[PDB]
């Protein structure tokens, strides 16, 4: 094998034995050592591996830059290429780059996790184009997610490169003079013509050819080496579909697979061109040539505007599209409908075919020989009378997989409306992709009018069939957007003829952004406050510049032991089944294969979770798909995961119970109901002049963390000593469940926390299934030992939001009061236990909204089913129980026929009011959130605007609505309401706190530090916090409901005020001296300068028997208008402005806390509107990464987004009259669902019927699927019985 | 730990402060972050000063531990400490001493 | 001395805010804890000494 | 202390010391040090940061 030569961060690496298998983000953190870059997926959706890439283009003869994801990335493709990583442009141990700073400053790192990679992606952005416009900025960012900070910060702080939360005018300039410089040693190097390179790896032989000629002689040697270019279909192959190419041929070096070529029927585009190139050179032509000759360059264009993100299209050539040949296709379609040209070639032969439906003949397959290779595509200009449209609809808008996507072209007669061409091309709805032919042919020699448009829409709903059990389902969406699609371009193309009636002009309107506007308003401190004194003050978090540099350790960034093995989970591929052996003989036969792990190795016990109802290993029989059967631990990572695949399970299905009706069909639940009953029912429903009854279904939610779980587990050799780094919310059950699975008392375990890439509650308790695991195989092997879960493994195993089915029936006056509510409440729990109690009990406690409701009756049960088992997700319960109600509400508007905004203050509690569990509110300050928020949103004119628009637009429509919440703060189980920490002054006066919270990505040790300094009356610079352990703060609560910064405050306060009582002699017997001073002194005159600080919030203790007791110490509340429109064709949206004002009392930190209410609120837009799972009938889950399952992205946002503190507001029942802020706001997302379900309402008054008092039922997520169907129109119903009765 | 004992010793202190076998006591090792400012373990006081800090700390646990003593005295060490932290009081604690 | 285990340190940074950890065969790890952190010039709460 | 296990990337520190009771430095040369396999670097006063 030849040798590697590339560079990273300016230095050479020559790597003497590439291994064709090796990605260049494994490269950097396990050979290299740079571990800013991250692994947040590795199937390219995230963004979290982002570096920049730059190499000498010699067709250009200049130094190109361009971002690529590092997972996807072979290094066997980077020879000569100089690689760019977090930590080369900056750090704060010499300097940040601007890039850096801004981030930082901003507030747009939380957790951290996703900072280097967008930090990678702007950073790109600007060695392109030093100043960028906002458009270009938000571009940037198609391929990168962030799941903690709303992403509002991230732009507007970046948005300088194109009282206040930061000021920009400190901001450093960017100096493009300063930036590194390209590596000389490369500059000499491009002066020497190109060799074929060969590397040799552990299964596959790599060829980088140099010439066109090589590249056909090693085709005719080997018809089935694999070509790869930009690795992102091969790669994700490699990964996720167990494939094994033994030979690999990069044609990437070849100028012929490079070349543009501008000729007189189009431009031609070498294979190997990136779909960059392609959209660079396509929007050069469509700036300087006629519209009417680049009809199919715009509608590629359209295409490439939602086809990944730049990372991806930096790297993928267009040749791997085509030659993949995926039913999803954005671009075959394309190609197909414009006939684009494919010059094919293989050793002595050459042929230029037009691409047609022939192309295609079968599931991923194409009509090129075994030896044979694409070399060019032409993509032609459009001729007089020729018109195109090609559109796409998918899940979320941007970086997703078409659900339809299609290419349409026509070309008339000359001059005339009569049709002589027509190809309907589309994607999403076969194995491949087809043309409509039968249906278009029918069309020759027809003229363009409404006949046409009906003829083309009933033979497209005949002759695109798609049968039950289509694989993706969707059924009825996909047949309808597929009719929705030509009646777009119907519209189109009449438009292009020539007037469209005024109200159907949008319909024919490409996608287009609105400016961004964003307003932070919150509350300046005293005049007098001290400049020390940081509370109140906007303070970026602690480590927010170093999660911008990289330099931030989260746990897999820990160096590895050189004896340190990997684990890897061995789980059930069935969701009920006996398990009736086990085979690891392949196993074995894997290179670096230690050992195969199960129940039979515990040495304590096998009996594990919250409520002991679980194993650690499966024993006997597995109860859901993802059920931990063993593992498999090796010598890396790669051969721990090949042999783990190998490990055969024989199974013995049982009867399984999957869904919440078939659990209580089957009588399937865990414990007895649970319910809250006040007043009388029969009588406020005989007082009711109106009665509704319904159901309503919300989905679940995966976390989403940056950072999947992961723990490192190191056996000391001695008395049954362990330390293990977790990435986990609760070190004490990992403490204790480590220690019984060991069979070793408790105080022998030590577990540490630094910080987590995000938790969200999915690391308050299902941290352990990874922990207990690892531990296990430290105790057994002796060595250190880690896992850190793909995203696939987390989103399978470690269970998600509890999906909630609620069967309700409320009671109300003409008027919209409400008399009479009873709701049955029904949640999918998994099989487990875990937390589903208590986020039934939180569910229940939140019925109510903020509505006083006399009578009613709510009761909750938990389904036990074969699925993984749910668990703490940011809102615990709550966000459903509220989303349930306001359902409910919505429809108590409609019946009555009044204003819903109306309705809902009418029914809002007052000041001092008792809740349906008899609990006074205190400090209710919804009125008064309600009130500015209606203000400030100019909620009145634009309810008349929305109608104005609704009634000029068709197709299109708006909708309006504001919403509030009330939060109860505190853990409904009373005992985890307590708070440790404990302090040390050094002799040097410098102060180490450690308290029993942990850093998520929330600020929670920024606010502590924050609350010691002013307790204390030192600047926060002699203050810090290392990390959370179980040897320094005791049996911890998990850090969880959102009362962490309320109790550890607390705890940290008394701390301080110890110390302090303890100085005082010093302080008085030295009045003048200083800190350090006192601190020496006490030291010298043997007083303790360590001391521990405890609280526990008093009077609580609520009893579901009694209806009595305090449950919560106070209430967070807030309130939220959004508005939307929606795209009545597609089922698209846009989400144009949200106006939020929330109460957090006094905040420590209106920066941080600002951050939690859009963090929270984007995480609730998520859950309502775009975050679905979906599983077979079975049980599998099929969503498990960014790809299928899709998060807000920077894109999904508000476009004006507004968020106001309330001011004037203090909360005496916390640590310096602040507020919890945590969970609160995210069901506030929920203003963005029913601005959605106004919008339907309005197409349906449009298209569907005339009753307008209509209550149609719309179930959470209102996906593009959902809204697109309740639509009703023309096209939903082209997409019977012999009798009926009179 | 240097050789001479000197954890053996606290461990045999603690067990007889709380009055529960040493099994159910256990010593580590030393560092800055859990007893800060230490002076060097040298001039043979070792056992004097820790010795007291330890009772000391064993003093405040027991003394928080009393009342649920007292409400079930038939009950266990560890049946009394469940019921503490089921109570929300802290099960942490700092000793000192000074000659 | 003639200590049968002669003097050793292992030291352990963290890459954050001067942050380093060490096990040491030292009876006085609040003098190492000063000393190191003297010597790098960052305030004493940054050494963890084992 | 040597007993715990070394990190992969973990180096090995080796003292120089004076061989004079009593002297000035003129200089130190380096020079062949850096010529042994797996040389990383020689420390020296000028390199502490504090
Ligand atoms: C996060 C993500 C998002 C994506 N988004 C989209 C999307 O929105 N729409 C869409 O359509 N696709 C999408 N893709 C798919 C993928 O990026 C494209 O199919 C890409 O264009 C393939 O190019 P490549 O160079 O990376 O292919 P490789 O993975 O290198 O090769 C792909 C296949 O093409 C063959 N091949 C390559 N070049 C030639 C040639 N010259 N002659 C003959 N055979 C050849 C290879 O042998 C292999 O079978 C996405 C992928 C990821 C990872
Ligand atoms: N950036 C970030 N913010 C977050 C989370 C997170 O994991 N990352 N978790 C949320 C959840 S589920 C909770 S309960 C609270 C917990 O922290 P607190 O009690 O300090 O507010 O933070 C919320 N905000
Ligand atoms: O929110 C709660 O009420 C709660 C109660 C018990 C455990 C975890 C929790 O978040
Ligand atoms: O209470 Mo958060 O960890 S769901
Ligand atoms: O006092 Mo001993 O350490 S000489
Ligand atoms: S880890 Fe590379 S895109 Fe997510
Ligand atoms: S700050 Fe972006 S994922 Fe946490
Ligand atoms: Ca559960």
């Amino acid at each position: 094998a030849d040798e590697l030569v590339f560079f990273v961060n300016g230095k050479k690496v020559v790597e003497k034995n590439a291994d064709p298998e090796t990605t260049l983000l494994a490269y950097l953190r396990r050979k290299l050592g740079l571990r800013g870059t991250k692994l947040g997926c590795g199937e390219g959706g995230c963004g979290a591996c982002t570096v920049m890439l730059s190499k000498y283009d010699r067709l250009q003869d200049k130094i190109i830059h361009f971002s690529a994801n590092a997972c996807l990335a072979p290094i066997c493709t980077l020879h000569h290429v100089a690689v760019t990583t977090v930590e080369g442009i900056g750090s704060t141990k010499t300097r940040l780059h601007p890039v850096q700073e801004r981030i930082a400053k901003s507030h747009g790192s939380q957790c951290g996790f996703c900072t280097p990679g967008i930090v990678m992606s702007m950073y790109t952005l600007l060695r392109n184009q030093p100043e960028p416009t906002v458009e270009e900025i938000e571009d940037a960012f198609q391929g990168n997610l962030c799941r903690c900070t709303g992403y509002r910060p991230i732009l507007q702080g970046f948005r300088t490169f194109a009282p206040s939360l930061f000021n920009p005018e400190e901001f450093m300039p960017l100096d493009p003079t300063q930036e590194p410089i390209f590596p000389p040693e490369l500059l000499r190097l491009k002066d020497v013509p190109p060799k074929q390179l060969r590397f040799e790896g552990e299964r596959v032989t790599w060829i980088q050819a140099s010439t066109l000629k090589e590249l056909l002689d090693l085709k005719a040697q080997h018809p089935e080496a694999k070509l790869v270019v930009g690795n992102t279909e091969i790669g994700i192959e490699m990964k996720f579909k167990n494939q094994l190419f033994p030979m690999i041929i990069c044609p990437a070096w070849i100028p012929e697979l490079n070349a543009v070529e501008h000729g007189p029927e189009g431009i031609s585009f070498g294979a190997a061109c990136a779909l960059s190139s392609v959209e660079k050179t396509l929007l050069e032509a469509v700036a300087k040539l006629p519209t009417q000759k680049t009809e199919v360059f715009r509608g590629v264009l359209e295409q490439l505007r939602w086809f990944a993100g730049k990372q991806v299209k930096s790297v993928a050539s267009l040749g791997g599209n085509i030659i993949t040949a995926s039913p999803i296709s954005d671009l075959n379609p394309v190609f197909m409908a414009s006939g684009t040209k494919l010059t094919i070639v293989s050793r002595g032969t050459r042929r230029t075919v037009p691409m047609d439906h022939t192309f295609f003949p079968s599931y991923r397959k194409t009509l090129l020989g075994p030896e044979e290779i694409l070399l060019s595509i032409e993509i032609p200009y459009s001729r007089e009378d020729e018109f195109f449209s090609a559109f796409k609809q998918a899940s979320r808008r941007e970086d997703d997989i078409a659900k339809v996507t299609c290419g349409m072209r026509v070309l008339f007669q000359p001059g005339s409306m009569q049709v002589k061409e027509l190809a309907l091309c589309y994607g999403g709805m076969a194995d491949r992709t087809i043309s409509a032919l039968k249906t278009t042919q029918k069309q020759l020699s027809k003229f363009w009018n409404e006949k046409l448009l009906q003829d083309v829409c009933a033979g497209l709903a005949e002759e695109l069939s798609l049968s039950p059990d289509a694989p993706g389902g969707m059924i009825e969406f996909r047949r309808t957007l597929t009719l929705s699609f030509f009646f777009k371009f119907y519209l189109t193309v009449l438009k292009k003829l020539g007037k469209l009636d005024p109200t159907y002009t949008s319909a024919t309107l490409l996608f287009q952004k609105d400016p961004p506007a964003n307003i932070q308003l919150f509350q300046e401190v005293p005049n007098g406050q001290s400049k020390e004194d940081t509370v109140g003050r906007p303070l970026p978090h602690l480590a927010a510049a170093m999660q911008a540099s990289g330099e931030a350790v989260y746990c897999d960034d820990i160096p590895r032991y050189e004896n340190e093995l990997f684990l890897r989970l061995v789980t059930s591929t069935r969701a009920h089944a006996k398990i009736k052996s086990i085979d690891v003989s392949e196993a074995q036969k894997v290179p670096g294969f230690v050992c195969f792990l199960s129940a039979d190795d515990i040495p304590g016990s096998n009996e594990t979770g919250l409520f002991n109802d679980e194993t650690v290993f499966a024993k006997d029989t597995v109860t859901c798909v993802g059920h931990i059967i063993g593992a498999v631990v090796a010598d890396t990572p790669e051969h721990a995961e090949r042999a783990a695949h190998v490990v055969k399970v024989t199974y013995e299905d049982l009867p399984a119970i999957i869904t919440i009706e078939d659990a209580i069909k089957n009588n399937s639940f865990y414990g007895s109901e649970l319910k809250i009953e006040k007043g009388d029912l029969k009588k406020g429903f005989s007082e009711a002049d109106n009665v509704v009854s319904g159901e309503l279904y919300i989905g679940g939610q995966d976390h989403f963390y940056l950072e999947t779980h992961c723990t490192i587990a190191i056996p000391k050799g001695e008395e049954g000593e362990m330390e293990l780094f977790v990435s986990t919310q609760n070190a004490m059950k990992t403490q204790s469940f480590v220690a019984k699975m060991l069979g070793v008392p408790v105080n022998r375990i030590l577990v540490r926390v630094k910080r987590m890439g995000g938790g969200f509650g999915g690391k308050e308790t299902r941290s352990t299934l990874v922990s207990v695991a690892v531990a296990l195989a430290a105790y057994k092997t002796g060595h250190p030992v880690r896992c850190m879960l793909d995203r696939n493994e987390d989103m399978l195993i470690t269970g998600g939001r509890h999906p909630f089915l609620a069967r309700y029936k409320v009671g109300f006056m003409k008027t919209g009061t409400i008399v009479a509510l009873e709701v049955d409440h029904y949640s999918n729990a998994g099989n487990s236990r875990d937390l589903s109690h208590s986020i039934m009990e939180r569910a229940l406690f939140h019925m109510d909204n903020c509505y006083k409701i006399p009578n009613i009756r709510g009761t909750g049960r938990l389904c036990k089913t074969n699925l993984s088992s749910n668990t703490a997700f940011r809102g615990f319960g709550g966000p459903q129980a509220l989303f349930i109600a306001e359902n409910w509400m919505s429809e108590v508007a409609v019946t009555c026929g009044l204003p819903a905004e109306e309705v809902r203050w009418k029914n809002m509690y007052k000041e001092g009011d008792l809740t349906h569990f008899n609990q006074r509110l205190e400090g209710f300050s919804v009125p008064r959130c309600w009130d500015e928020c209606l203000k400030s949103s100019q909620y009145y004119a634009r309810k008349s605007e929305v109608d104005k628009f609704n009634k000029e637009n068709c197709w299109k429509k708006r909708g309006l609505c504001i919403i509030p919440t009330k939060f109860g703060i505190s853990f409904t189980v009373p005992f985890l309401n307590q708070a440790g920490a404990l302090i040390h002054v050094y002799t040097d006066g410098s102060v180490l706190v450690s308290h029993g919270g942990t850093e998520m990505g929330q600020g929670l040790h920024t606010k502590m530090v924050q609350v010691a300094s002013k307790a204390l009356k030192i600047p926060i610079s002699k203050i810090y916090i290392s990390e959370t352990s179980t040897n320094t703060v005791p049996n911890s609560s998990p850090t969880a409901a959102s009362v962490s910064t309320d109790i550890y405050g607390q705890a940290v306060y008394e701390a301080c005020q110890t110390i302090l009582k303890r100085l005082e002699p010093f302080k008085k017997k030295n009045p003048d001296g200083s800190w350090e001073d006192w601190v020496m002194a006490a030291y010298q005159d043997r007083v303790s300068l360590s001391t521990t600080g405890f609280y526990r919030t008093p009077n609580l203790g609520y009893s579901f028997e009694t209806n009595s007791g305090n449950a919560f110490h106070y209430f967070t509340y807030g309130v939220a208008c959004s508005e939307v429109e929606i795209d009545c064709l597609t089922g698209d949206h846009k989400n144009l402005r949200t106006d939020i004002v929330m109460d957090v009392g006094s905040s420590l930190n209106p920066a941080i806390d600002i951050g939690q209410v859009e963090g929270a609120f984007v995480q609730g837009l998520g859950l309502f509107t775009l975050e679905e799972l979906h599983y077979s009938p079975e049980g599998s889950l099929h969503t498990r990464g960014p790809s299928t399952y899709k998060i807000p992205a920077f894109g999904s946002i508000p476009t004006e987004f507004r968020v106001s503190l309330l001011r004037d507001c203090p909360n005496k029942k916390a640590i310096y009259a602040s507020k919890a802020v945590g969970e609160p706001p995210l069901f506030l997302g929920a203003s963005v669902f029913f601005a959605i379900k106004d919008a339907i309402r309005a197409a349906r008054a449009q298209h569907t019927n005339n009753n307008t008092k209509e209550l149609f039922r719309l179930d959470s997520p209102a996906t593009p699927e959902k809204i697109r169907n309740a639509c009703v129109d023309k096209f939903t119903t082209l997409c019977k019985p012999w009798s009926l009765r009179v």
